[PDB]
């Protein structure tokens, strides 16, 4: 076991769909799953094992912030060797081409951490998912009819930004949206030989300040869900 | 509301105690408080209002990391009038004067976080807790008999560092132990004009690679919340 | 009608291949184009416009190194008009991933450069191509039984580097190869909102220290040049 | 002996008052001390020792910015076994939590140094005082009637800044002053194993442009040497 | 015999004069050396050699940009065995102390790249030239009539700048115009143990807005030659 | 007046001479100058006014460290209208080219502190004296028979330095010496518009450990001296 997950060895398949919320993780552990058992608790944050259309997965909650879901991730991939991360979380839009309950794909994650600079030698390290994960996407959200938004995300130690008057050059340079894992995701999958990508609902419109509550931010986002399983499977 | 607390407006105490893990919080609820109530539960990260001998006081978990922290603290001040606050948490020894069990008052707390430097002109910000607070768990600690270990804490964005050899130098410059969230609650108190603290229990010694019983986890948590009430009634 | 380039607006097809070498456009417009004109010249710095199987494409030297490519890129996009940039150049692999003769897909560019954090407020810039022209290069690859190789490279200031006890490091993180413009002309088309991509051909390999000849440099470099000229037809 | 002090080993005593002004520390040894004793005079740096209330207390100036300062506490510290040492010095308020003629007990450090950077690692030290001490100035205080001003101050390389618009959010932050060498006594304590802190006479006010008189400087002084003196015996 | 000369080994003079543009450099073996013949042209950047008033010269383009700069540089010191290295090119002004056709010598080069901070230990290289061959500049000039304009120069890695409104202080901090390689050529020439000197001729002022026709450009360059191939000679 | 200088406006000369030390600017007005009269002496820091072969010289002390000498010389241009600035210090030899007893002119100062990227944009800027002064103090040395060591130094926040394993990266660079104030005299007289030149005598060498003896000390001193008057009138 690990200091944050309480699951045996061997209790996760090698394909794993993650959210910050452990809330959102269980509401589809118990609506799109077949057979699911929650396999880990450890301060409260689920994950479950269950099958897809015949086929296993495994979801797992990473928490909020770069340090938080880098800690997930690490044990996801180095104990219980998980081999693919798919990321479906939120984020809060600045690009005014995207608006509420659009999926982002993060071809991208710029990000004001450090913890990129630690990691590589005080140099720009470009955080970037594995590009067959992307693909699987690209083609899933065709077959399905999901609109696809695809870019750049900020992943940002700050939800409450101090840098307000930044979003407009960072939508420029073609960021979407502002989040907060995906540059953990990223780069730990980078320095671990594991397969990530990035997928991500708006939840809030930073420009048109649009927002959604507690409750529909676990339950307005099935296609980004379904989307998830369907590459999976 | 905000996006992180569905409690209503003036359901915390102005003086709150703090946790990383949302179950440790509990723990607290149900063990020393009358009348506990639970006013808080989105991504499960709960929050609780009750009483210590008369007096009311709150529980809130905050999540690992400094960007978690931040968010949860951010939102306790600024929508829920929160005025004092008391992280009482775990962490990892790296210094020969503390051992397992002791608790740590953190006078300072370090970081290879970016937060402050994208808080603070991108200079040196000295992250710091209330002095008052300081005082008063200094004196309710000689009035209980607990030994306080008091020195700078290291908070860290990475649980697995990648700079291990460096304790040694950071173990001279007076950090006791090394956490994830002290950085965290110390500069946003300070931005927003509020009373923090943070006590740490040595739950691993990371030089000598001692750790304690999952047992002995759990009496010296319950002299680090004796104190925490103690201190805030 | 621009300090580096003496063509006149409208000499330029809105799609462009690059190269750092100038005679390598050169050669590109002798030996694959019809009609094969020089529209521009300035600091011997060479470009082209012809016809690939009856369309209309352009060509154009960009120089070494980050500051280099950026002027002209940014010169192409702005005053004439250029809307898609394939940049196909040679590098140095440092991952046992790689090979000689393999060609790089270059899903993100990393540095050691400043250049992107002066662009994007001291942070860090995931510098990524265009999706849409990353996937036509995988179709086009697919099609003309290309086995594309796909990660990050290295866009470093430095052709004879002072860190070469990292490369390690660089390839454990999915640098597949060093190259010295790719992040000034990802950052510059996100800038300026256009569509790039940068491929790359293992020249030699840094840590096998293999290399081979001459006649050899050329067959892959025209597999190479096939692929982009397909893709951008 | 060492190139900064002319001092014998054993002409100090383990307790050392500071200033920047060596005519300050020269004024303390006239007006305070029984058996005043001249002990170091490189660079008209002078340094005394003598009694108050029978007990033994050494005096020395250290001059301005923390280069200076950090050379002579390091000599006290390592050559002359000075344990203690108490900084007693001017600064210049920026927050309406203080005005003239108030004593500031800096808890906290920030700068716009580097030095830091240099000694811990590239990362942010939290430059913070002995608690000790801390906690002894606050009872001689409260047992003299003094309000002691607790909180941060901002330690500059510059008496003559350049960020005066960046008062306003040091002053957010909890810094209630700014001087000039807080930073460097305390990372050079922490680095050694001593006890050091830091006072400070608001003599000026730089955000209302008020300035004490002569006179009243030199009351606000003879406040704090006894403060100071107070506490030491 | 290097990957970015074809040179044999020893075609270059000890002196070699420097332009970005290997066009001027073919144009200065044209119009004002003897026996001069082409002795490099990789990827078209032009080296000559040749006689100027009877004694050997060479000339050598080095592209743009920091980068490029240091490749060329670095190949013809260590390979080529050259040993003082002038270079000649044009900038735009800053100052108000410059205008038009005046030729300015570069005391400094100070720069918003990264190179030097990577060489030199990641703090402040203040990169300068050999005083010899600036003294015997300034001696020629003295000869000759020409009224040289002596100061700091910036050494950027963008001609499209991000920052025009930080030029009125760099022009207060004595620097009398931008170009985008004297830091480059300053910094190799001081790690490899040669002589280096950049002189600059004005053919544009960024403040005013003025800029120079052809000839006038011509005469001006004339004038700068003429200058560095006396001071050689 | 000014918070460090207790002079009358008019009372210093516009040319002025400058030790870290001002006992030795007391001896050098004691010794050299006539009608020496003590015009500053706020915390003890010295200043004259007198005549130097019946002209008009000043003197004054500005401390140890980048952070004083800013103080000083800042009043002394602002305040006194002095203009031109020539300091005369002492220096640790790190370059084999250099012995003791040399004199170093510093064509530039590199430094470890951040108060010129404070100044300077967050980027690199390049430290250097008034080049008339250096060619001035090159011409004086010629005619008096010394002979000047000519280079860099390194200007340090520490006098006891954390960084000695890269003495001999920095001795290859071209720094001769370290001392602990020459970019702080360069970028303030830069800022604004006054000329200065440092000059250091090697009083140790800190690789091959020798150093001179007391008397030898004041010999190479008076040397310096000599050589300053006399290129000041
Ligand atoms: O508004 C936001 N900012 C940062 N991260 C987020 N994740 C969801 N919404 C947001
Ligand atoms: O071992 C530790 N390291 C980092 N964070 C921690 N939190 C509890 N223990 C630790
Ligand atoms: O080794 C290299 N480094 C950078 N660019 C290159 N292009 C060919 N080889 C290399
Ligand atoms: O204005 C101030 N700034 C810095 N240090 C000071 N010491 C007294 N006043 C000041
Ligand atoms: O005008 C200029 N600005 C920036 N870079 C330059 N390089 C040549 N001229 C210039
Ligand atoms: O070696 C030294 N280092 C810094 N400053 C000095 N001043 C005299 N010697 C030295």
């Amino acid at each position: 076991m690990t200091p944050h997950i309480n699951a045996k060895i061997g209790d996760f398949y090698p394909q794993c769909l993650l959210c910050g919320d452990p809330l959102r993780v269980s509401y589809i552990a118990k609506k799109f799953l077949q057979d699911a058992k929650e396999i880990t608790n450890v301060r409260n944050m689920l994950g479950f094992s269950g099958k897809y259309k015949g086929k296993g997965i495994s979801l797992m909650g990473h928490g909020m912030g770069i340090a938080s879901c880098t800690i997930y991730v690490t044990e996801l991939i180095k104990t219980y060797q998980v081999k693919e991360l798919l990321r479906i979380g939120t984020c809060g839009a600045i690009s005014p081409k995207v608006g509420l309950k659009d999926i982002i794909m993060a071809t991208g994650a710029s990000t004001d951490s450090k913890t990129n600079r630690v990691r590589f030698l005080n140099h720009d390290l470009s955080a970037t998912p594995d590009f067959e994960l992307s693909l699987r996407a690209y083609q899933t959200a065709k077959r399905l009819g999901i609109d696809l938004k695809i870019g750049n995300v900020f992943s940002s130690d700050f939800f409450y930004s101090f840098e307000t008057h930044a979003f407009d050059l960072m939508a420029q340079y073609n960021h979407l949206a502002i989040e907060m894992e995906a540059a953990g995701l990223y780069a730990t999958a980078m320095e671990l030989n594991a397969k990530a990508l990035c997928l991500c609902s708006v939840s809030d419109h930073l420009i048109t300040k649009e927002a959604l509550s507690p409750k529909e931010r676990i339950e307005s986002f099935d296609n980004m869900i379904i989307l998830a399983l369907e590459m999976m499977s």
